[PDB]
């Protein structure tokens, strides 16, 4: 009765597509949507190139519902050798790097690959050309999911002659349009108000083609590979880093070197606190000490915060500027706080308010919510964000009437964000998020006092 | 500049733990004493055993904030040499089959034990003895993230000269006891409810000792492996099911054998539509052809319904018998729908309404979630279970106020729950099941409505004495 058996990565998926975010054929095609676009942009602006991204979806077939997507970037590209595992291998991914992108999982385009195979016969077709390449090397994919490796239906190159390049991607899905559109259009607009650096042509199954031209040619410095923050950083990891070194650390080498916010002094601290010896070498540490190196970094409360270059933020102006755009109102404010840490990984929240003007009147606010730079349009009672706007009393700051008209945007930004599931929609209840994000709504909360104190004067 | 690299299962929950449930100390001590009763309950009703289940608590390093969560079982317990690969490799299940359990992923306690490596340093231990097992086994595991497979820390064995069978395990975890207390409780007096037939004790970090009773000796029928009834069924589970032929099966005996509620006739309609040849050897489909059966399975309007055999129900008389226990309400009323299928897993929705009397007055109703017998309590709003609760017309049925007190339970049950996170605390958004449990809920609300014309009836012929 019992009959024990193991699964791969890409059978579990495949047994369980609403956890990657592909429930139903109008999440899938959003999703599918989403996903090519996060890729993209993943692979220009983390590289220093103005993204131009071109987004199509046929209906191919009416009765079955069976929609084509195709993305195109004139991004970095991928190696030809590394194209098979990169579209067809689960938990493949150059992004496990602790480095702030859009993609984390080395799930995404995989699910999409996955829900088009169980579904209908083509397969995914990838043309690619890396910087300098005189190739387009082109292939059509599926995966084997018992494996999980990729299976290689065509596989080719052709001349590069207009010496240009990027990444094509087309998967051929089951969507439902009618359902996904207002939401396929709203993250596009999302992403584009946040990013006028990027340009972006979107035709879709009806034939519409909306341009969205690039604002300006000034891209932000690129997040790059940063060192873990110390406060929070669990067991595991810390023998995954003595596992990485190449030279014979000593403890006291160990935390100075392989960690941000730790100077000469700091590590000092640190080793009496936790008790170590800072002569003893490093791949010498028990169990029982690294559980004590644990703690004390969960403890120490003199740790400075981590570099903010670690990461990329939207910004105050563009945050505000794009409050005003969409919402035309009486008043908005906007912070980008200082950075924090969480189980090692740096992060920062950026806060936005508006009040008044072209806003629609209502019992609760629009809230407006983003990580990593990407809009989140689903599940937003479920997200942390949420939560706290909802947990915090407005009362306090002005909001007289329970109805008006405001308006909450949240974003966080961080080497890893926690979400509820492999869907990305919603960010997860970690406390130190969760405890930012208040202190960052009440922030800027204090501004809306301010005007909301002077306005009424002004009724009196 | 881009550095390409994999996972194994474990590196990937080790990296986002939150996924499988366990984002905060309080959640995850939540999670591990819910991941850990659900296999006790599945080790035991499901081999039709009278659960009697054992959770303990202990805070063991107050300033660490260590606790090491404890149950007992007398569940059929574990063959040992299956035990370091039943609790030290992620995605290893014995549940992978076609019948309803409370477990799906071959993930849950394996979750708690990396979650647990990560913050502590003392291994899982196990105790089982099988039945008619002469023997004891003991082990104490870890988990090797980087190849997903069990270190084996100890392994010993005992006489079992008591005749004993079942299984206890015990995790030192990360823990915040005040925060999750009551949803602690919650999820247990829940789970009680709905199972009478399963006796508990439980001690808390406090010292307390809760004991409940078990009120009936008949266990519900246990669900049996079942086929996949061929409405959803997709084109990887259609290339599964052929390669785990043992037999040179035509299309027409593949489509009769492999599959509930298709016969003779059914097969030769679908073979008809589909455009296949009866007679060619069904390991020659093209994936053309593999295409076509599944469009044929996805639009075919004349199917029977699955069987309820591979499903287990809380049941009309239960639901009612336990809302009013906890509600005493002035109405209660419930439904047992007809199973029907979806992505080719057969599935039912229970639905239950209560109304007035101890219930709370509120602005919505109370809404109490159930799958595969698991009480849900965390993301509530997410659930499709809310979504549809949230969307019905309650004024189509009787609710005359803004304000009222209600209560409305569903449990949906099938071999398949679509959560919306490994954590499996909500429903995700099928359009089947969301279907069904729209009309499940309207058939209870017509009671409730048929209740509450009565009530207003009543006043109406008490108003003209006015
Ligand atoms: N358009 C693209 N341009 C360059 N690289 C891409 C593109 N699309 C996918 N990739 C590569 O494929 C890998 C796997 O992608 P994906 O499955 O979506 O996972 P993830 O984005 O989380 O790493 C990425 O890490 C990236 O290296
Ligand atoms: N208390 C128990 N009694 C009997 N078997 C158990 C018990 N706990 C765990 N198991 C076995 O270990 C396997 C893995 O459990 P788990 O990781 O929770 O995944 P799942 O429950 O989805 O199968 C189970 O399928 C079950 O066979
Ligand atoms: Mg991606
Ligand atoms: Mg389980």
């Amino acid at each position: 009765k019992e009959k024990f058996t193991s699964l791969s990565p890409a059978e579990f998926f495949k047994r369980n597509p609403e956890l990657a975010g592909f429930p139903n054929p109008a999440r899938a095609l959003y999703q599918t949507v989403r996903e090519l676009i996060e890729n993209s942009l993943d692979a220009t602006d983390v590289h220093g190139i103005l993204p131009n991204i071109k987004i199509t979806i046929d209906l191919i077939d009416d009765a079955r519902q069976i929609y084509k997507v195709n993305v195109v970037d004139n991004g970095i590209g991928i190696p030809p050798q590394e194209v098979p595992n990169a579209f067809g291998r689960v938990l493949y991914s150059s992004k496990y790097v602790n480095r702030q992108t859009r993609g984390m999982y080395g799930l995404g385009v995989k699910a999409a690959v996955l829900y088009s195979q169980m579904h209908q016969d083509k397969p995914i077709e990838i043309e690619t050309s890396p910087v300098n390449s005189k190739r387009i090397y082109t292939f059509k994919l599926k995966i084997d999911i018992n494996k999980n490796e990729p299976i290689i239906v065509e596989r080719g190159s052709v001349e590069n002659t207009r010496g240009f390049h990027g990444t094509s991607v087309a998967i051929s899905i089951p969507g439902d349009w009618p359902k996904a559109k207002s939401r396929i259009y709203e993250y596009i607009k999302r992403t584009y108000i946040i990013t006028p650096y990027a340009e972006f042509i979107f035709k879709d199954p009806e034939g519409n083609v909306t341009y969205y031209p690039r604002l300006t040619n000034k891209i932000p410095k690129p997040p790059q590979e940063v060192k873990p923050h110390p406060y929070g950083v669990d067991r595991e990891e810390i023998k995954i880093l003595i596992n990485n070194l190449k030279r014979d650390y000593t403890i006291k080498e160990f935390l100075v070197n392989e960690f941000q916010s730790i100077g000469d002094t700091t590590a000092d601290k640190i080793l009496e606190l936790a008790g170590l010896k800072p002569n003893k070498k490093v791949k010498n540490l028990t169990e029982e000490e690294i559980t004590r190196l644990v703690e004390t970094f969960k403890k120490y409360e003199d740790f400075r915060s981590p570099s903010a270059d670690s990461l990329s933020v939207i910004g105050e102006d563009l945050i505000e500027l794009g409050l005003k755009k969409i919402f035309n109102p009486d008043f908005a404010a906007s912070i980008t706080r200082k950075p924090k840490a969480y189980q090692g990984h740096p992060f920062i929240v950026e806060a936005g308010v508006a009040f008044g003007g072209s806003i629609p009147v209502g019992e609760e606010p629009i809230v407006l919510r983003y990580a990593n730079k990407i809009p989140l349009i689903y599940d937003e009672k479920s997200d942390v964000i949420w939560k706290v706007v909802e947990e915090l009393d407005w009362k306090r700051y002005g909001i007289e009437s329970d109805q008006y008209q405001m308006v909450v945007m949240v974003h966080l930004c961080s080497t890893k964000i926690p979400y509820k599931s492999a869907g990305k929609e919603s960010i997860a209840e970690v406390e130190d998020i969760e405890k930012e994000i208040k202190n960052a709504l009440m922030e800027v909360a204090r501004k809306l006092k301010q005007y909301l104190s002077e306005k009424r004067k002004e009724q009196e």
